């Protein structure tokens, strides 16, 4: 039975502490212990550890990671945190679960890459829309040759969370604004699709410069919106774009791939959903909408019956038994941090090709 | 913290156990104590014990609901098992959670609700699409007199499980061991739906139907004797009509559960296969004139407890979560759990009054 | 080139007159001769004949009607001048194009239809959502066994041009000189697509009601006396069942002519709304099973006399020049003219049929 | 009654013959007599003239666009004909209604933008997407300020009508001939949709494919020599960003023009394969908050002249009875024809300016 550690609470935190409680009542084996959960004050910590059910809440994060009894640290806090928290976890010698995105930097994520790979264990990033069986089924169709080659990738997320104060909005804590929030699961998801980034052109903007009722100054330091041209390393053509500030969307996490034999296309807002064209007889022609059900990867651990629809924190679920195999040697883990690095140099390029009006070759 | 028996591991012991675990994560309190899982064959229930992580299996459910460690009993077994299972667990002192429908026939209903009532402890039963945020808010909506008045009710369930002709036969298509068919599986959802929204049924006709008669049954065949759809037009309490149906041979919907309450000041709709979305309709300025999309986000009941960002969408298995709570609270004294076995009763009522409708080809009045 | 006289200018007057003039471009042959129009006053007749391309314009309906010129008539008048007008065009010896409901009563579409047959000339009723692409791809695909056998239907026909409050009485609103409510309005419609797809319908149980009771009139009020709402059980003459509803207070809904037909191998949807889309279910691998939108394009019914690309959305004013079109080849001596007088007096019986099950709460048998 | 000639009678021959017979029903007026129809061979002229209502038929252009009694001339011909003929009606002295692009090249534009302004004669260019009533509610909201000012736009124009492999070739698909592939068949439309809702173009950063690079020709094969998709970056003079694509081998698309315009108030969404649906984000009380679904009805521009009753789908081919109407109105004098020639030019522009971006793989300015 894996121990766990958990450092955060929050959205993420929460979501996790979900995840590792259902691990095995979904997929078998033993279920993980929960063992320490860090926040703070530490009153919260305490309370947050009895109705999660961990053995202690603490104030002190290096107290999670140092347990003897944990295997695995799941590290939910602002990014700002992550380059710290993670390599602390790996050099105590736990297995690490880290939100997206990996740091600030990719300089931070380097050093972070160089850590995992020294300290011989697993690693996995909350690119939980990578879980989905709508998603997992997706890539295998594509495999299958179902579409045929992939011609053209379009991608979006949209939220208007921002429209509407956090961490996420300066650079010591958040980092990157959209693109290091949303952007980073686009890539994550465009490259399980299409492969590797070989060139980005791209534009940003901040359509709001300053949280209007925070009283004090409270200048927005980063992106509220970017989108990107992509080649990718097969030749291949993308549109990629993120906002925070979407009116009216709240999880528009939407793509599609265009193929030669067909197309699929995706909105996580609907993510029970797959849409498949293939073509037909012309009298019968059209998109199937394929409701998720057992026939998906990973759905039939949760429920045996098609159309009862999967949920976001179930993703999660997904995740940390993906996590599980892989520390049992039974699969690889991915995006580990290796995998990770590179999401994070298409990112901060698309940044950096928005700052300076040039494309961005990888 | 709250001691928790599960007998059964399939499609809602498995839902169950979910829930149970995550409860207090999502909602706060102490953690229910998961003490015994009973199952057969005895291997099995060992080791879904240890997955599940309930203190012991065993291959025996009348030791898990006597159990001392046991406080609340979650009965997810067939059909034909649910009356004797739950008077038990009832005279052992134990509050019951128990899937839907409650039984066979509405004469064990009526005898388990006698054994509920006698007990003095909670009871509440399966019907988990009465606990999505998208249907508690829209109940809300309809209480703010965001529709006005309701003037008319239309809801459906269709799922296919049963289209396929070749579909072994088997004693759940017996009247005597099956009860009531597409009626009992799906109509009594239907029906938790619509009172929920619209208040008391007074009056059904119904017309029922067994589309596939006789089905594969080694070597030979046997006939199908329970409906595999039914329809009926409504008349509720506040003289307010209704349409209703729900359908096992439906030919490509896999849980579509689907309703719309038609007002005098608008139109609430939803599907439960697109289950994070509820359109609502109200009278607009002619330019901007239309149904609204509600996404489910933390503006709806419940959704805050799993997830503060709108639009992340709310699962089928965390609507257990909710139903779950509901009991915890209910057994704790703050708050009544819907549907109870009184409540439940009247639900058993209206699906085998439907049943009735359509033998006779005459209306039934409550 | 056949004469055409026509008669109003509203709603259906003006789709008549734009189907007119587009038959030939759109199926070739000769372009129909636009002889008379008539309308009133007379100088809204003069005016419309001269943008809508008629030879001349009259206040007069008769003169139009026995024009040497003309062979046909289109009659888009109100409902209490149908039967007046039709057996006036027929008696002439002119073909008649006559809007739906064909009358008031069930007595007056009995005459009409002796009436019909007496004369030998064609007739055709105003059923034009049977016209679509998509509706007439829906019946060929079940007629080349896309889905089996039906097995159920499910049909509504809802609009809310009548669900304000304040909208004045009007003598359309008393059995007498309006006849039926929303059944005649919206309801044979649905009909007409319920009979082209499951057959002859053999017993109806129907509910009913008066939503908005009062209305404004003349300072005071007067009592609205025809249903806003109607809704039945069906019984097909093949043993098939199915759902019905029509309703002109349903809030938010413009022209939601939804249908489907479940099978035994497979299922078709569609709304009126979204008229160029059918969806289809047939049974699949499980890996990629699911509903098909079939989008509207050269592939269906009529669509590749308008437009030889796919996607390019056909419009509800199209149907009628596909409506045209079957007409002037049932002149012509070729197709049949579906429905006409005889065929329309059924579907006068299946709606008066369900306003007296609800009326009397006795199932009503054809 | 204005005079009209009519050269093609293809999916848009048909469809300008549909709108100019129905264009007095619908927004009253005189008929337009319809007095010649041009195309090849003579029969086929002769036997469309008859069913379509022209007075006659024939296999000379020329001589219908000289003809006494055209007063307008309707061109539907492939693209590398757009500039002879219209020339040819200004010359004339006759108003033009030109199908979409105006012809291969910038300067092929250019040369029919100076041949209009010296007759005096009217312009309309065939850009029917933009005579929804959903697009015109749509530009109408925006400037009322339903959605605040315009942040984002992202607009696609998917079809598939190039997707088979097994399609035949022809001289549409040489540069020599055809021109541009996608952004001139699908790409112009999408322009015209695009800079009434944002405003003009300033910049462009494009790329392009050729996804199926030969094609069967008469037993032989034949090399596809523009472009089946395109894609870009905008910023318009406004400074606001911008996505734009087109293809013409989008599998399973039919007619996905598809745009929409996020706003510092709310959002406005539209997809042309339900042209009757305007989605529009406004901020509400959480309650009850989310995107309208607005049902094209009689409160949006145009709706009214077809039918008094919302909900019954206005069609494509009605777009361009609109489009007649415009172009009607215009030559009264009584309003304004969009785009003219000069409109035009601009659209002509961008497209190409997208083209060269593509081949240079620079971003191209127009300010
Ligand atoms: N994968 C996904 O879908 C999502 C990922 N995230 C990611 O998860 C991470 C957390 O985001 P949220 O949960 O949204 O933030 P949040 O603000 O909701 O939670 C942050 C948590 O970290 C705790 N914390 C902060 N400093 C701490 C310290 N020094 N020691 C211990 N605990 C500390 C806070 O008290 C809080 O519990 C971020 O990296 C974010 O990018 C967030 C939301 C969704
Ligand atoms: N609320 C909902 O959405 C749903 C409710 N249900 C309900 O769940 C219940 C089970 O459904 P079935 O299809 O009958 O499931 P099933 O045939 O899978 O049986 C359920 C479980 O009961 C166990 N079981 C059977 N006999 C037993 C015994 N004597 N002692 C202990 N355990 C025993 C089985 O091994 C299995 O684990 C039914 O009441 C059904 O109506 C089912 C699906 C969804
Ligand atoms: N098939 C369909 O989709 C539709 C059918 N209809 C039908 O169209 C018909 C007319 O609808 P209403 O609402 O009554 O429209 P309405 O009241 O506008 O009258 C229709 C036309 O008849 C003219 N008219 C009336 N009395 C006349 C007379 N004595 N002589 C000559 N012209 C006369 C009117 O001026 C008007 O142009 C009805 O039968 C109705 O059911 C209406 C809308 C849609
Ligand atoms: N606005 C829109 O939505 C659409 C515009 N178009 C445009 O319409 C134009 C034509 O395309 P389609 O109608 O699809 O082409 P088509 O090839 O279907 O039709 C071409 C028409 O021009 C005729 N024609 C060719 N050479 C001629 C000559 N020398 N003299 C007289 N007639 C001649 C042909 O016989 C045929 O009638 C193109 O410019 C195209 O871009 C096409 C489709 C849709
Ligand atoms: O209670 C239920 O019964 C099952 C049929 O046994 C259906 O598949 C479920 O969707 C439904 O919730
Ligand atoms: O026949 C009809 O009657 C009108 C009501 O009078 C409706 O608005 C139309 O949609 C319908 O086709
Ligand atoms: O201008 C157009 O070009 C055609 C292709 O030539 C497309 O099929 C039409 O949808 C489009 O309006």
């Amino acid at each position: 039975a894996l121990g766990v550690a958990l450092i955060g609470t929050g959205f993420m935190g929460k979501c996790h502490a979900m995840a590792w409680r259902n691990v095995a009542t979904a997929f078998g084996g033993l279920p993980p212990r929960l063992e320490v959960l860090a926040d703070m004050p530490a009153d919260k910590a305490h309370s947050l550890a009895s109705s999660f059910g961990f053995a202690r809440g603490t104030a002190d994060w290096r107290e999670a990671v140092s347990d003897p009894a944990v295997d695995v640290v799941s590290i939910t806090t602002p990014n700002g945190l992550h380059r710290e928290m993670a390599e602390a976890a790996l050099a105590a010698g736990k297995h690490v679960w880290l939100e997206k995105p990996m740091a600030l930097s990719v300089e931070d994520a380097q050093a972070m890459e160089a850590a995992a790979r020294a300290s011989d264990r697993r690693t996995i990033i909350g690119y939980n829309y990578t879980r989905s069986p709508a998603f997992r089924a997706a890539v295998d169709l594509i495999a299958e040759g179902a579409i045929g080659r992939p011609i053209h990738f379009r991608g979006m997320y949209d939220e208007d969370y921002m429209a509407d104060w956090s961490w996420r909005l300066t650079r010591k804590d958040g980092g990157l604004g959209a693109l290091g929030d949303l952007g980073c699961h686009l890539v994550s998801v465009m490259v399980s699709l299409m492969g590797p980034v070989a060139r980005v052109y791209a534009q940003a903007d901040t359509v709001i410069t300053d949280r209007p009722h925070q009283g004090g100054t409270a200048r927005v330091e980063n992106e509220d919106q970017a989108q990107a041209l992509i080649r990718f390393a097969s030749g291949t053509s993308g549109e990629f774009s993120c906002s925070r500030v979407a009116r009216g969307y709240r999880c528009r996490l939407a793509w599609e791939v265009q193929g030669t034999e067909g197309t699929l296309r995706f909105d996580q807002e609907r993510m029970n959903e797959l849409w498949l064209y293939q073509p037909g007889r012309p009298e019968i022609d059209g998109f199937r909408r394929i409701l998720t059900g057992p026939a998906q990867p990973g759905f039939a651990a949760f429920c045996p019956g098609g159309g009862h629809n999967f949920g976001f924190n179930e993703q999660k679920v997904v995740e940390a038994e993906m996590l599980r195999q892989a520390i049992a040697g039974r699969g690889k883990a991915w995006p580990d941090f290796t995998d990770g690095l590179t999401i994070e140099r298409v990112i901060h390029g698309m940044a950096t090709s928005a700052q300076t009006g040039q494309p961005v070759n990888f």
